């Protein structure tokens, strides 16, 4: 279980283009878009909806059809820089303020 890759450098430079990363998911039946996650920088592992981000090697499964690529990145693996360099700290602060307000209102 590895720990998050939170230097400039991606884990896996194979799958840093969009391109290769899209070839990763062949048929998707899953609820959540393959373009949406490729261009949050995820790609497929082929089980299931597992995939991993390619810079800090952030593993995500299970989508919701109301779950964000971009929003789960940043809520599971905040120190992304690549997640960083793409959205800008303040989104990612949007989101963590939003997540943990989410919690309160359930209680
Ligand atoms: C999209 C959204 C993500 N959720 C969280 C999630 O997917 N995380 C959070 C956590 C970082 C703790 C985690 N750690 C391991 C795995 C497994 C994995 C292994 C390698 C790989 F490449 C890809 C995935 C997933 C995972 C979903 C809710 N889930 C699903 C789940 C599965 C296992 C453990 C915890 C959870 C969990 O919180 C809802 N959907
Ligand atoms: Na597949
Ligand atoms: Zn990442």
């Amino acid at each position: 279980m590895n720990f998050p890759n939170s230097t400039n450098l991606p884990r896996n430079p194979s799958m840093a283009d969009y391109e290769a990363r899209i070839f990763t998911f062949g048929t998707w039946i899953y609820s959540v878009n393959k373009e949406q996650l490729a261009r949050a920088g995820f790609y497929a592992l082929g089980e299931g909806d597992k995939v991993k981000c390619f810079h800090c090697g952030g593993g995500l499964t299970d989508w919701k059809p109301s779950e964000d690529p971009w929003e789960q990145h940043a809520k599971w693996y905040p120190g992304c820089k690549y997640l960083l360099e793409q959205k800008g700290q303040e989104y990612i602060n949007n989101i963590h303020l939003t997540h943990s307000l989410e919690e309160c209102l359930v209680r």
